[PDB]
């Protein structure tokens, strides 16, 4: 779009991530869409897996790009198990606080052969952030009611329907098949989104998800009796 403070936060976490391409941690979700893959709406936390520590404090000190102060590093949290930051800092063109959240998952650990590398950048494969967005705001363990899980897998269906396979199409149509219910799940959430409520129709999203599910699954299933019939 963009703000002046969005665009020197994008630069910050950028910096972070290209510091890191020489480590095992992978960047995933909500950014990795957005700095690897075309999101088309902003997203401000850096989400990563990796299957062992490394020096974050360190990388992070040392990736800060001209233009930006770092203020302090806050660990809410470093376990066997996850990694917490709250990254403060300010810029010279504003000397208000702002806060990049940096979230580490161990043992989550893609496989080195399911990293992809898009410039300069260790980042997941799609189809792991589709499943992912799908346990997230469908069937996992803890779901949650976030409107971005909404437009990301609209975004996913829309621009990357390669990367669905049978059972991620399933699942996308099964989350999709009331659209009425989507929008009565999000409608609030949307409005009260600042990183959705000027971009985003509602309605038109989730009628749309609905019906382009539908078609990947078809396709795929089509695409299976297909391959049956040749193999014989």
């Amino acid at each position: 779009s963009l703000s002046e403070q969005a665009l020197n936060h994008e630069k910050l976490m950028r910096a972070i991530v290209k510091n890191l391409a020489d480590t095992p941690m992978v960047l995933k979700g909500e950014t990795a869409l957005y700095l690897g893959y075309g999101l088309n709406r902003f997203s401000e936390d850096l989400d990563f897996d990796c299957h062992k520590k490394i020096n974050l404090l360190g990388r992070v000190k040392s990736a800060i790009p001209n233009g930006i102060i770092l203020n302090d590093i806050h660990i809410k949290k470093d376990t066997d198990s996850v990694g917490r930051y709250m990254v403060r800092y300010a810029t010279k063109d504003n000397k208000e606080e702002q806060t990049l959240k940096l979230e580490i998952s161990y043992r989550d650990a893609p496989k080195e052969s399911e990293v992809n590398v898009i410039e300069g950048m260790r980042i997941a494969k799609i189809e792991r952030i589709i499943d992912n967005k799908l346990c997230a705001c469908f069937d996992g363990e803890h779901t949650r009611t976030k409107a971005r899980d909404l437009f990301d897998l609209h975004f996913l269906a829309k621009h990357y329907e390669e990367h669905f396979n049978l059972d991620l199409a399933s699942r996308l149509k099964d989350f999709s098949k009331d659209p009425d219910k989507l929008v009565s799940d999000y409608l609030v959430d949307v409005k009260l989104d600042a990183l959705l409520n000027q971009i985003m129709d509602l309605e038109e999203t989730a009628l749309e998800l609905g019906v382009m599910a539908q078609l990947i699954h078809k396709k795929l299933e089509k695409q299976s009796h297909s391959l049956n019939a040749l193999q014989e």
